[PDB]
């Protein structure tokens, strides 16, 4: 009973957080095996950040300029390389707390947990979604760079995000663990505007299924619709187009509740056209889009 | 930038979760030092649960009837006692992962993180608040009993909640770590109705301060009010009465933003009387009450 914005247990990721200092800049690093991963902008000063040439800036840096601290102990840096927008610092010791892990580049609409850190130390954990404009609506202050986004499948941590930037609008930008930014963002102190933040339609539908499962049924109507009819409405309300792929992954939720996917789309259509009328769904007065169909199944079944 | 419903890092609590089985019932236990804490209803069968006499039921249980498993290894039970509604199972081994900890009984309106578990294993972490009717709006399925609520002050874990029940309305009831239930609930399969779930006024004000800090200012008005005037409005909208104590703890937020507490109360008053008019505050279309003034300060400053 009850449905909550739930994050993965953060322990496996806490054991990987370290503090990386280069010159006067301190941010977070992710220590897995004998490698520490961090944003390459750790090598920048405030003047460098305007238009930095990272290859040129990295020439003046040696292994001994990167100070890596795990807890209160210093790690010895025996190598350093730049991969896209991340620096990989080879240390002489494998992290004894290295969990089983993968590096995955997620698609927009996918959710993940963020372990927000400062000075290599965790401050908190929350659940995020890669927005369709490739930004994330996080909670990050100066010093949080290098904090990571992840998912967990039983014992394997899939790292998907590393925090790098705060856009002038207060939304966040970052890379996968190979250093490639999500979206068109560049690691530079230049105004970069975000594109349209559309609603993740499949996630809203998954959350309407979670609501039916947990007792909130007022929004269920006597109507049905078609993919094409629904999508005309979704385009009007800046909702992502729904595909047969999205319908397919909603199948187990559709089967559990006995509510066909297209019927739920018609409920969503009326919710878009008429609003909530001062009512709530799962304690929210708006349509929640940061639960994937997989998150709903996991939470509603108790996967550990 | 950005404000999120953030939970504490869960690692220190994950290292304490174990599985407790008694007869055919399996739930979660909290292993701290050489003691495992769990709900006493682990000794009940489905027939016992209607009107259980726990003292009588515990007479038929010996140390060897309580199966405690931490990971894949079995803990030896050398003692067992009942304290209010929790069982304390003395084991022969201190938990090597025991963090620094305290047991605290929280007041309504206070927030905490829940590490939801099944079979001694973590499934996820979310942020909760002890409602003014002493229930929590969690996300718990059968097998989640024994999951705990906690806060963290640097390295010390303050355990405040242990999950015991799901009321017939889908809201949750439980105890502090001394086994005393929050509210009037009893650990029995009897319909127990909850009282009025009032809104935590001080928390809503703290969240309006978080919104001003993060850029959402549309709700700021040209008005002020008094404690007595505000409270007449708060009573009408089932909001908890605001006291000078609540005003005092909002002081650092009032000082940071330069917005007097009574001015913010007048903004809240107009929000209650006029609604949001289809607008949002920190991505919410309703007034969020599960951030304490302390949570806002912590998040907005980056406390780790
Ligand atoms: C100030 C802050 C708050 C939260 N998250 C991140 C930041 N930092 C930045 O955005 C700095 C950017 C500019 C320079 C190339 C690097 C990234
Ligand atoms: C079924 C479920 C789901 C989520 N959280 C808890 C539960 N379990 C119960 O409520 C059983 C109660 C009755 C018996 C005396 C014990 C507590």
């Amino acid at each position: 009973s009850g449905f909550r914005k739930m994050a993965f247990p953060s322990g496996k990721v806490e054991g990987c957080m370290v503090q990386v200092t280069c010159g006067t800049t301190t941010l977070n690093g992710l220590w897995l095996d004998d490698v520490v991963y961090c944003p390459r902008h750790v090598i920048c000063t405030s003047e460098d950040m305007l238009n930095p040439n990272y290859e040129d800036l990295l020439i003046r840096k040696s292994n001994h300029n990167f100070l890596v601290q795990a807890g209160n102990v210093q790690l010895r840096v025996i190598g350093h390389s730049m991969q896209n927008c991340v620096l990989k610092l080879k240390v002489d010791t494998a992290n004894p707390k290295t969990p089983k892990y993968k590096f995955v580049r997620i698609q927009p609409g996918q959710t993940f947990s963020v372990l927000a850190c400062y000075n290599g130390s965790p401050s908190g954990v929350y659940q995020c979604a890669m927005r369709p404009n490739f930004t994330i609506k996080g909670s990050f202050l100066n010093g949080s760079c290098g904090s990571v986004g992840f998912n967990i499948d039983y014992d394997c941590v899939s790292f998907c995000y590393m925090h790098h930037m705060e856009l002038p609008t207060g939304v966040h930008a970052g890379t996968d663990l190979e250093g490639n930014f999500y979206g068109p963002f560049v690691d530079r102190q230049t105004a970069q505007a975000a594109g349209t933040d559309t609603t993740i339609t499949v996630n809203v539908l998954a959350w309407l299924y979670a609501a039916v499962i947990n007792g909130d049924r007022w929004f269920l109507n006597r109507f049905t619709t078609t993919l094409n009819d629904f999508n005309l409405v979704a385009m009007k309300y800046n909702y992502e187009p729904l595909t047969q792929d999205h319908v397919d992954i909603l199948g187990p939720l559709s089967a559990q509740t006995g509510i066909a996917v297209l019927d739920m789309c018609a409920s969503l259509k009326e919710l878009l056209q008429n609003g909530m009328n001062g009512r709530t769904i799962l304690g929210s007065a708006l349509l929640e889009d940061e639960f994937t169909p997989f998150d709903v199944v996991r939470q509603c079944s108790g996967v550990t």
